[PDB]
C-alpha cells in the first residue's frame, strides 16, 4: 500500500493473506464462511489463507486455514486482463470473530467521487514490506477517464480509483485485497501502471457488480 497508515486491529475482519511458503503473494476477501473471494492472477493450486491478522505468522483467534479448491472466472484474462476474479473454497468454515468477519458484495456499480478504502500487505512507498497491516483511502474515478487512460486493455470488469497528487495506491503485494465503499466490498486490486503511485494514473479494480450473479452460482455449487 503506498501512502497509507498501519490499519486499526481488525478494522478489516474480511482481509484474507494468501502464503505460500511462509510467504505472502496475494490478499483475499470473506464474502463467506467457506469463501474467500481474490483476484483470478493469484491463482494456486492450494492455499494457505490468515485470517484475523495484523500482523503476520502473533495473534490469537487468529486462524491459518488449508485450501484446495479455486475457481477462476471462465472469461479470466478474455480478454486480457480482464475478469480478474476467483473463488477459493476453505477445506472448513471458519467460525467468525471479532476478528474475522465476512462483508457482502455491493449491488450497485462504483460511484464517480466516491471515497473508498483499499488495505493489504503490498509494498510501501520505500518499497519495503510492512510488518503491520496498511490501510489507505482512495477515490473512484469516472469511466471517461477510466477507459481513455487504458485503452485498449479497458474492460467492464474494470474500474478506475485513485490516481491522486496524493499518490495513495495498491502495489505488489495487494492483488485481489479488498477495495471498501460505503461498508460494501465494490473491488478487488487487480493491476495498475508501474511504478504504484503515479500521479494521474489510478488503479484498476475487479468491477465486482459485474459478477454478484455469477459469484452467487459458484458457491451454489
Ligand atoms: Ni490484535
Ligand atoms: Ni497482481
Amino acid at each position: 500500500i503506498i501512502n497509507g497508515e498501519d490499519c486499526s486491529p481488525h478494522s478489516q475482519p474480511w482481509q484474507a493473506a494468501l502464503v505460500m511458503e511462509n510467504e505472502l503473494f496475494c490478499s483475499g476477501v470473506l464474502v463467506h464462511p467457506q469463501w474467500v473471494l481474490s483476484a483470478a492472477h493469484c491463482f494456486q493450486n492450494s492455499y494457505t489463507i490468515g485470517l484475523g491478522l495484523h500482523s503476520l505468522e502473533q495473534e490469537p483467534g487468529s486462524q491459518m486455514v488449508e485450501a484446495s479448491l479455486s475457481v477462476r472466472h471462465p472469461e479470466y484474462n478474455r480478454p486480457l486482463l480482464a475478469n480478474d476474479l476467483m473463488l477459493i473454497k476453505l477445506d472448513e468454515s471458519v467460525s467468525e470473530s471479532d476478528t474475522i468477519r465476512s462483508i457482502s458484495i455491493a449491488s450497485q456499480c462504483p460511484t464517480a467521487g466516491n471515497s473508498c478504502l483499499v488495505s493489504g500487505w503490498g509494498l510501501l512507498a520505500n518499497g519495503r514490506m510492512p510488518t503491520v497491516l496498511q490501510c489507505v483511502n482512495v477515490s473512484v474515478v469516472s469511466e471517461e477517464v477510466c477507459s481513455k487512460l487504458y485503452d485498449p486493455l479497458y474492460h467492464p470488469s474494470m474500474f478506475c480509483a485513485g490516481g491522486g497528487q496524493d499518490q495513495k495506491d495498491s502495489c505488489n503485494g495487494d492483488s485481489g485485497g479488498p477495495l471498501i465503499c460505503n461498508g460494501y466490498l465494490q473491488g478487488l486490486v487487480s493491476f495498475g501502471k508501474a511504478p504504484c503511485g503515479q500521479v494521474g494514473v489510478p488503479g484498476v479494480y475487479t468491477n465486482l457488480c459485474k459478477f454478484t450473479e455469477w459469484i452467487e452460482k459458484t458457491v451454489q455449487a
